C-alpha cells in the first residue's frame, strides 16, 4: 500500500511531464469514460428512477429534449415508463408522466419543491427585482391574489368592450388588414397575433394611458424587453451584448413609464376602478404591513403583462390556424354567433361570451393540443419519497412535470392528434374544479391536480389569468369569426410547433388568407 501511494504521486507528477496536446486529450477523454462509468453505476441504484443514457457530460440529452420534448418523453416512457431522470445542461430533470406525475408536482409540499429557484434567471431580468420568482413563495401568492383583484367578473364585464374595440381598430388601421380598403389579404399570424394580444391586454388591464403609449416610438421599447424573453437566460441571463442592454434599458424605461403614471395619479389623488395599475395601487399590501414600492408594481405588471402575451398570443395564433383548414368549424362558429347575438344586433357582453360554448370549445381544444408551456420545473429542495415506489428524488434535482404532453395521449384524449371540438360538448368551462378546495392565498382553488388535462397548471403556483385569457381570446375570435373567413396558401397546412421559445408558438411563417364576411362592411373611427 505504501509503495502504491508513492506511485500515486510518482504517477501524477508524470501526468504533468505529458506532452500538453497529450494533457488535455486526458483532460477530455477521462471525463468521457467517467461519465460512462457513472452511469453504468447509477443504474444499479434501486432508489432512484432510470437515468436517460447520454454520451455528452453535462450536456445529457439537451438536444432531443430541447427540440421535440413529446417525443423524447414518448420514447422515454416506453423504454422506462412514467418516472425517469435525464440530465440537462448540468442538471438531473426527474420527469413523472401522466395524472399521478400532475399530483407529485404541482401539489408537492413548499418546503420539497422551489419554483423560484428554477425560474429566478429566466424571468427576473425581464420582469425586474422584487417580484414574481425574485422574491419568496409567500409574497408571489399575495402578487397573485393582488393582480386576481382586477380580475373579476365585473373587470371582465368592462373589458370586453374595450378589447372589442381594440380588435376592431387593428382590423381598420393595420397594415395587415386594412378591411375599410381591402376585402382579402394574407397574414403572417406570428405577426399579427402577438399585435393584437398586446393591444388588447394594455388597453384592458394596463389603461388607457398605456395602452396610447403604444401609438409611439415608445412600442419600440416593448419589442426589446420582449425580446429579452427568451429560454437563452436560464444559462445567460447578463451578457455584455447589445440585446442584453437593449433589454435592461426597456425594462427601465417601460416601468419608469408605469411609475409616473402610478404616480402621477397618487399625485392627484386620481385613483379609480379602471386598470389594474389602479388595483394594484389600492391594494399591494402584504400581509405583514410592508408594501410593495412603485418599482415592484411596475415590475408585477410587466410580469403579468409579459406572461400573458406569449401564452395568448401563440393560443389564438394556434386557433386560427386550425381553423384555416376546418370551414366546418368555422361554420358552426359563426351560426353560434348568429344565434347568441340576435345575428349581429345584440352587443358582445361578458354575459353572452357565456353562452357561446362552441367557441370556448374552440379554445378548449387548441390549449389542449398546443399547452404553451411543454415543461414546467421545480428545484427539489428536500429529499422526495416517490409513493409506490423505492424512489427518492434528492435535493438538487429538479422535477418536471408535463401536463401538455398527456394533453396528447390517445388513452385520455382519444386520437388525441385530431382537432375536435366537440371532444368537450357540456364540457365547455375553460377548466372545472370538481370537489375539494384549498386556497393558498390567492383564493380558493382545486385541492386535485389529477386532471389529464391542465393547460393552467394546478397547486400554488397556478395560473391566475384563466379567465382574463378566455375573456380576451373569447371576443377577438368571436370578432375574428363574424368578420372574416380564412384559409391556407394553397399546400399548406397546421405548423409543427416549435419547442425551443418561450411557447410552444408555431414554426413560421405561418400564413393565413383572410376575406371579408361583408365586403362592404366599413369600421368608422
Ligand atoms: C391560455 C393562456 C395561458 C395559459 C395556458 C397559462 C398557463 C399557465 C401555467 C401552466 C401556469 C403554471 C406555471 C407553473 O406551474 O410553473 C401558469 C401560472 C401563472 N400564469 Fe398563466 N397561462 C396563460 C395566460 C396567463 C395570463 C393571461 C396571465 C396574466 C393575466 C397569466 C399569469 C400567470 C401567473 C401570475 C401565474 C403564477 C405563476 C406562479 O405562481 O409561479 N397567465 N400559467
Ligand atoms: C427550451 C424549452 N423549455 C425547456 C427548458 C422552456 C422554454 C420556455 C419556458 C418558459 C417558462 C415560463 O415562462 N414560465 C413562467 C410563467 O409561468 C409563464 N406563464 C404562465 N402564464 C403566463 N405566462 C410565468 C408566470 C407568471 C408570470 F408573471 C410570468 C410568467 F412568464 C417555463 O416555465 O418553462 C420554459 C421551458
Ligand atoms: O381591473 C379593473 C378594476 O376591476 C375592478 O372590479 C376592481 O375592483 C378594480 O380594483 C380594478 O381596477
Amino acid at each position: 500500500v505504501g509503495e502504491a501511494l508513492e506511485y500515486v504521486n510518482i504517477g501524477l507528477s508524470h501526468f504533468l511531464a505529458l506532452p500538453l496536446a497529450q494533457r488535455i486529450s486526458l483532460i477530455i477523454i477521462i471525463p468521457f469514460i467517467y461519465n460512462i462509468v457513472w452511469q453504468l453505476l447509477y443504474s444499479l441504484r434501486k432508489d432512484r428512477p432510470p437515468l436517460v443514457f447520454y454520451w455528452i457530460p453535462w450536456v445529457g440529452s439537451a438536444v432531443v429534449y430541447g427540440m421535440k420534448p413529446y417525443e423524447f418523453f414518448e420514447e422515454c416512457q416506453k423504454k422506462y415508463g412514467d418516472i425517469f431522470s435525464f440530465v440537462l445542461l448540468g442538471r438531473v430533470m426527474t420527469v413523472y408522466l401522466g395524472p399521478k406525475g400532475h399530483e407529485f408536482v404541482f401539489n408537492a409540499k413548499l418546503a420539497d419543491v422551489s419554483a423560484e429557484a428554477a425560474y429566478a434567471h429566466l424571468t427576473t431580468p425581464v420582469f425586474g427585482k422584487g417580484v414574481i420568482y425574485d422574491c419568496p413563495n409567500s409574497r408571489l401568492m399575495e402578487q397573485k391574489k393582488f393582480v386576481k383583484g382586477a380580475l373579476t367578473k365585473e373587470a371582465f364585464k368592462s373589458y370586453v368592450p374595450l378589447i372589442a374595440e381594440e380588435v376592431y381598430k387593428y382590423f381598420r388601421d393595420s397594415k395587415n388588414f386594412r378591411l375599410n380598403e381591402r376585402t382579402t389579404g394574407t397574414i403572417d399570424v406570428m405577426v399579427t397575433q402577438p399585435e393584437m394580444t398586446i393591444f388588447t391586454a394594455s388597453r384592458s388591464l394596463l389603461g388607457k394611458e398605456m395602452r396610447a403609449k403604444l401609438d409611439t416610438d415608445f412600442a419600440y421599447l416593448y419589442s426589446d424587453l420582449d425580446k429579452g424573453f427568451t429560454p437563452i437566460n436560464f444559462v445567460f441571463p447578463n451578457l455584455p451584448l447589445e440585446h442584453y442592454r437593449k433589454r435592461d434599458h426597456a425594462q427601465k424605461a417601460i416601468s419608469g413609464t408605469y411609475m409616473s403614471l402610478i404616480k402621477e395619479r397618487r399625485k392627484n389623488n386620481d385613483i379609480q376602478d379602471r386598470d389594474l395599475i389602479d388595483s394594484l395601487m389600492k391594494n399591494s399590501t402584504y400581509k405583514d404591513g410592508v408594501k410593495m414600492t412603485d418599482q415592484e408594481i411596475a415590475n408585477l405588471l410587466i410580469g403579468v403583462l409579459m406572461g400573458g402575451q406569449h401564452t395568448s398570443a401563440a393560443t389564438s395564433a394556434w386557433i386560427l390556424l386550425h381553423l384555416a383548414e376546418r370551414p366546418d368549424v368555422q361554420q358552426e362558429l359563426y351560426e353560434e354567433q348568429m344565434r347568441v347575438l340576435d345575428g349581429g344586433k345584440k352587443e358582445l357582453t361578458y354575459d353572452l361570451l357565456q353562452e357561446m360554448p362552441l367557441l370556448n370549445q374552440t379554445i378548449k381544444e387548441t390549449l389542449r393540443m398546443h399547452h404553451p408551456l411543454h415543461s414546467l420545473f421545480r428545484k427539489v429542495m428536500k429529499d422526495m419519497h416517490v409513493p409506490n415506489t423505492s424512489y427518492v428524488i434528492p435535493a438538487g434535482y429538479h422535477v418536471l412535470v408535463s401536463p401538455g404532453y398527456t394533453h396528447l395521449r390517445d388513452e385520455y384524449f382519444p386520437n388525441a392528434h385530431q382537432f375536435n371540438i366537440h371532444r368537450w360538448n357540456n364540457d365547455s368551462a375553460s377548466s372545472y374544479s370538481v370537489g375539494e378546495e384549498v386556497d393558498y392565498g390567492f383564493g380558493a382553488i382545486s385541492k386535485g391536480v389529477s386532471s389529464p388535462y391542465l393547460p393552467f397548471g394546478g397547486g400554488r403556483h397556478r395560473c391566475i389569468g384563466e379567465h382574463f385569457a378566455y375573456c380576451q381570446l373569447g371576443v377577438l375570435m368571436s370578432i375574428f369569426i363574424r368578420t372574416l373567413k380564412w384559409h391556407y396558401p394553397e399546400g399548406k397546412t397546421v405548423p409543427p410547433p416549435d419547442f425551443t421559445s418561450m411557447v410552444t408558438l408555431p414554426t413560421g411563417p405561418a400564413k393565413i388568407i383572410w376575406e371579408k364576411r361583408n365586403p362592404e362592411q366599413k369600421i368608422g373611427g
